[PDB]
């Protein structure tokens, strides 16, 4: 079914209409690319997934948007090779359920499960592990992409189409529609992890912790920092790190079910807050909460902390989501955009804190080596502005935004926060010539 629809990112801004296509039959998929392409120049298409992205990537004002959500097989898993074969709009949740039977994981996570294997690509989304695992990309051995002469490639990251391969990681649907992929899982005995937890007092300890080599003995880790309290207090955060346990880790109540999966605000609905909270013994407590060895944690303890607090409305509309990363070396950089974020006057209670590893080849790729943040804005006078000016800060010490998070950069700013956008242009144009394939983002940030 073909059907006008009216279309936002998750943050709920820059709406706009869309005539989209809803099936789970490939062919009519094909047919509906191929009809675009005859028509010699139109308003293009692009596929959209579960809609996660803030942003404006997955929407197409006045032309198709084809939801690939429909087409959801999981074809096969295989434990001795540990390889999936999944349909583009299998989402993560129903592929970790799938395969936990198997003694696989999930090779890289985000912070929602509720994300498509497509958009999982094409965003090329990174995870608690990227330091150890890098990001999603890094695990695709092969896909099936849907290009712009209607024509199906089968690509691979080292085969002969690896430049269309690397270019449509992290490429946001540009390349054309991935219909079908094969994922290298990780293997895994439990479903558990085995978790630190440390509580640092300002930005320089969370620095230090992170700088220190202790990274290296973890698979997993990411913090939540205080962007709100002035200086000394202005980036202490609460570390949690582990490694996914194995069976005999496990305590005996778990072990016999080793690879299972199994709020807040109903048992305490005054909220959390005491007398003693923000005086000496809530340090005190928070402190001892927040620091532990050797946790056996399931998948919301360990990786969805944001779940026990339910209704604690801090996510929907009127806010706005930022995220970037600082290359590694640019520590005083660094601490000087977490300064200039806390003097603003716009406060964030919802932040991540996490030290990316290694990049990858593909030349539109998010992640590089470094301090990655993430806030999320009350949306009130004064914040466009201002978010223009980190925009300047990030882009001057050799950092990015993420295309996942944003709705309001220009392309001047995103053009030099990726030196190699020419590169990957040129590779658009060479599989789209007539912008077959092109979105609400694609315009905003020339890139069509
Ligand atoms: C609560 C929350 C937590 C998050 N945490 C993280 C995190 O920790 N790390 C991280 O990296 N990201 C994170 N994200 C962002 C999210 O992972 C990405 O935005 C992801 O792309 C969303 O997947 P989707 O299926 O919803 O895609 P959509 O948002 O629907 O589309 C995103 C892009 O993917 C493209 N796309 C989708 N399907 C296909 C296809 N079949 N072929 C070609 N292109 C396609 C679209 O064209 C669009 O450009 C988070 C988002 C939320 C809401
Ligand atoms: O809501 C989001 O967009 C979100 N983005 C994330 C980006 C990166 C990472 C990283 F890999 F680095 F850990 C995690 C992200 N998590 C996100 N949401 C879940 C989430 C957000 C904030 C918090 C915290 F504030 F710390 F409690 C806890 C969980
Ligand atoms: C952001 C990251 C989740 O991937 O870490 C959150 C952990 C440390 O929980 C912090 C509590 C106090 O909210």
């Amino acid at each position: 079914t073909t059907t006008a629809t009216r279309l936002t990112g998750w943050g709920r801004t820059a709406p706009s209409v869309a005539n989209v296509l809803r099936t789970p039959d490939a062919e009519m998929i094909v047919k509906a690319v191929a009809r675009v392409a005859e028509s010699g120049g139109g308003r293009g298409a692009i596929a959209r997934g579960l809609g996660r992205s803030y942003g404006d990537n997955a929407q197409n004002g006045g032309g198709l948007v084809i939801d690939m959500t429909p087409l959801n097989t999981i074809h096969s898993i295989d434990a001795d090779t540990k390889l999936v074969d999944i349909d583009a709009g299998v989402n993560l949740d129903q592929l970790m359920k799938a395969a936990l039977p198997f003694g696989l994981w999930v090779p890289v996570l985000p912070g929602t499960r509720q994300v498509t294997v497509g958009g999982a690509i094409a965003c090329d989304i990174h995870g608690k592990n990227h330091h150890s695992a890098g990001s999603f990309g890094n695990h695709v051995r092969s896909m099936d992409l849907l290009t712009a002469d209607g024509e199906i490639r089968h690509l691979t990251p080292t085969g002969e189409d690896a430049e269309l391969f690397w270019a449509t990681v992290g490429g946001n649907g540009l390349t054309g529609i991935i219909m079908r992929a094969t994922i290298e899982m990780t293997p895994t005995s439990t479903a558990y992890f085995i978790a630190d937890g440390d509580v640092t007092a300002s930005l320089d300890e969370t620095i230090a912790l992170h700088s220190d080599g202790s990274e290296a003995r973890y698979t997993y880790s990411s913090a939540w920092f205080d962007a709100i309290s002035a200086p000394p207090k202005l980036g202490r955060a609460a570390v949690s790190r582990g490694r996914l346990a194995t069976v005999e880790q496990l305590p005996a109540k778990l072990r016999s079910e080793p690879l299972k999966f199994d709020t807040l605000p109903d048992v305490f609905p005054n909220g959390l807050a005491n007398k003693y909270t923000f005086g000496p013994i809530g340090e005190l407590w928070y402190r001892k909460s927040g620091t532990y060895r050797g946790k056996v944690q399931n998948l919301t303890q360990f990786y969805h902390p944001l779940d026990m607090f339910g209704e604690w409305a801090y996510g929907p509309a009127g806010f706005l989501q930022y995220q970037f990363v600082i290359p590694t070396e640019a520590v005083d950089e660094f601490k000087k955009i977490i300064g200039v974020i806390q003097a603003s006057g716009h406060y964030s209670f919802l932040n991540v804190f996490k030290l990316f590893g290694p990049r990858n080849q593909a030349p539109l790729s998010f992640p590089i080596p470094g301090w990655n943040i993430c806030v999320d804005f009350p949306i009130k006078d004064g914040l466009g502005k201002f978010v223009s000016e980190l925009d300047r800060r990030v882009l001057e010490f050799g950092g990015r935004l993420y295309t996942a998070k944003d709705s309001r950069t220009t392309a001047e700013t995103f053009h030099a926060m990726y030196p190699r956008v020419d590169e990957w242009i040129s590779v658009r144009r060479k599989v789209d010539p007539l912008r077959v394939f092109a979105s609400d983002m694609a315009r905003r940030l020339e890139l069509l």
